[PDB]
This record gives C-alpha cells, sequence and structure tokens, in this order.
C-alpha cells in the first residue's frame, strides 16, 4: 500500500466533548491502510491519527495501536465489511475498541486500549490512505448503530450524535 499519501478527517470543533463516555462506529469499506480513533479538535492540521500526543488510533490494517508516533501490536486485522466500535471514556480517561461487537483485548489493558487519555476537546476522527473508504455512524438513526446495544450501551457509553447541534457565533 502507498506509505506516504493520507488524509485525516475530523468532526467539527463545535462538536467536541470534555466529559462523558462516547461511542461511534466505523465501517471498513476498502482493504488498504486506515486508522480510527479520537483526536483533540485543535490537533495540528494534517497530522495523521496517533502521530503525536493529540490523537489515539487503532490501525486495523497493520494491527497496531498508535499514539505519540509509536506503534504497538494490538487487536486483530480487520476486513472489508467489519464494523469497529470506537469508545472514549473521559470519566476514567481511556479509549477502547471493538470489532464486530467484540472488544479487542490489549495485553495489559485487557478491555481498555489506552489510558491516561486527557484533553478538553475530543472529536471522532480517522485517517485514510489514498483510495481508502470508510463509513462513520454516530447514532442519529439509533437503529443504524450495529453493535452499540450489546457492546457499549451496557457500560454506560452514549452515541456521539447527541453532541452535534447548537452554536453561538461571535465575530471578535
Amino acid at each position: 500500500s502507498n506509505a506516504a499519501d493520507f488524509r485525516t478527517y475530523r468532526a467539527e470543533k463545535n462538536y467536541a466533548v470534555n466529559s462523558g463516555k462516547w461511542y461511534f462506529e466505523f465501517e471498513i469499506l476498502t482493504a488498504g491502510p486506515m486508522r480510527v480513533g479520537w483526536a483533540h479538535a485543535d490537533m495540528p492540521p494534517g497530522m495523521m491519527l496517533g502521530q503525536d500526543e493529540n490523537s489515539w488510533a487503532f490501525d486495523g490494517y497493520n494491527e497496531e495501536k498508535v499514539y505519540v508516533n509509536s506503534s504497538e501490536s494490538f487487536g486483530k486485522q480487520w476486513a472489508v465489511g467489519d464494523v469497529v466500535g470506537v469508545f472514549l471514556d473521559l470519566i476514567d480517561n481511556t479509549i477502547s475498541f471493538s470489532l464486530n461487537g467484540e472488544l479487542l483485548m490489549d495485553a495489559l489493558g485487557g478491555e481498555t486500549t489506552f489510558a491516561d487519555v486527557q484533553g478538553d476537546n475530543f472529536v471522532p476522527a480517522c485517517t485514510l490512505g489514498v483510495g481508502q473508504k470508510a463509513r462513520l455512524t454516530y447514532g442519529q438513526d439509533v437503529n443504524t448503530l450495529k453493535y452499540f446495544t450489546t457492546c457499549g450501551l451496557q457500560e454506560g457509553y452514549e452515541p456521539f450524535c447527541v453532541n452535534m447541534a447548537r452554536d453561538v457565533t461571535h465575530w471578535y
């Protein structure tokens, strides 16, 4: 796969979270390199997920978790049609990941993938290699989330959709 060409996608900054526990799904549509996770909304423009201290990623293509530009063997390789569940817990400050409704296990964290996840302004985010494609589901159609009920709702996570609407704009 191309090892140089990537684009990173993040939800609008007005939609960032600073509390609670949040969930979204990420459907694999191509077989090339992709990463999904959570980012500080003010992460430096153009940064890939996990490349610095401002975002955390599961690289289901390489089977690695990525943070501060260091990769670690983690999880299972995903496949076209898989659905990744993406967890953010700003109460305990952890990140987790499921694959088709089953939590991916970290050798140390077990059901938790990253700890000490701190920040003010988290948004869902992904990084796609050239030609790669994925579908992000936030729950606006509660029936469109596939694995939230059996893998997430029980642990008190909430669909991320609730965090998009409403704005004071101020030209200062």
